[PDB]
């Protein structure tokens, strides 16, 4: 750590506090995360230093000293959450929303091709720069209910299979989360703001319809599925994300399919007609 000087507190991350810091030597400005060490952790983390992509926050170095773990990441000046809030009254322009979704799908396609899942995608761990790029952060660190600061972990972006107690979820969980983020960027309001696991599940059911064996084979046998779940009817996406166009609604619907196996893959989503006219606009930061 002596090689680093803490500039400011970036925020209380899920696995520890994060500080903007400078390499007392290289002058490099980075994001320093102190992880709240098992050999299994070290090996997995070392594997992440290899997962390099333009849309994945670069893990610069892993420091294992004094039996403590520090992760040094590339530094970006803001997360998507702050940007969405700052664009609340005007709304993020569609071309930029399209650009961000496109880039994130590229990042996911990359990770997923390497069999790596994010598992906890949310606006707070999506970082943007002044150039128009957006990157996935804290990728692979998943493999708690509260943070080290007791802060509640958001359930708003959790896939239904996870909520239903699935133990071996797939890359499909990341597509679901991104779909929820996509919808939020368009409407300027969280799609499923649950404040408990059951409230989260029921919010999803109230919008997409209570899942059954027809739309999701095997759902009634899932760990936490209850035959007593209320049966709500499905609503039109025309009502869910106006004024998103049909290409956009088509894509969002495929990203929010109940059956993880039916849910569109990142790579297939990249070929969706919605991205026919994709561009890379510069954000107003
Ligand atoms: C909650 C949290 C804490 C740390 C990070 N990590 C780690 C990784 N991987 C960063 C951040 C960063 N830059 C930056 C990120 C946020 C930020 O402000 C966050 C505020 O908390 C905004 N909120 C209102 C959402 C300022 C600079 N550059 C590289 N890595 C992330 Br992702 C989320």
């Amino acid at each position: 750590m002596e090689n680093f000087q803490k500039v400011e507190k970036i925020g209380e991350g899920t696995y520890g506090v994060v500080y903007k810091a400078r390499n007392k030597l290289t002058g490099e400005v980075v994001a320093l995360k102190k992880i709240r060490v098992p050999s299994t952790a070290i090996r997995e983390i070392s594997l992440l230093k290899e997962l390099n992509h333009p849309n994945i926050v670069k893990l610069l170095d892993v420091i294992h000293t004094e039996n403590k773990l520090y992760l040094v990441f590339e530094f970006l000046h803001q997360d998507l959450k702050k940007f969405m809030d700052a664009s609340a009254l005007t709304g993020i322009p569609l071309p930029l929303i399209k650009s961000y979704l496109f880039q994130l799908l590229q990042g996911l396609a990359f990770c997923h091709s390497h069999r790596v899942l994010h598992r906890d995608l949310k606006p707070q761990n999506l970082l943007i720069n002044t150039e128009g790029a957006i990157k996935l952060a804290d990728f692979g660190l998943a493999r708690p209910v509260r943070t080290y600061t007791h802060e509640v972990v958001t359930l708003w972006y959790r896939a239904p299979e996870i909520l239903l107690g699935c133990k071996y979820y797939s890359t499909a969980v990341d597509i679901w989360s991104l779909g929820c983020i996509f919808a939020e960027m368009v409407t300027r309001r969280a799609l499923f703001p649950g404040d408990s696991e059951i409230d989260q599940l029921f919010r999803i059911f109230r919008t997409l319809g209570t899942p059954d064996e027809v739309v999701w084979p095997g759902v009634t046998s899932m760990p936490d599925y209850k035959p007593s779940f209320p049966k709500w009817a499905r609503q039109d996406f025309s009502k869910v994300v106006p004024p998103l166009d049909e290409d956009g609604r088509s894509l969002l619907s495929q990203m929010l399919h109940y059956d993880p196996n039916k849910r569109i893959s990142a790579k297939a989503a990249l070929a969706h007609p919605f991205f026919q006219d994709v561009t890379k606009p510069v954000p107003h930061l």
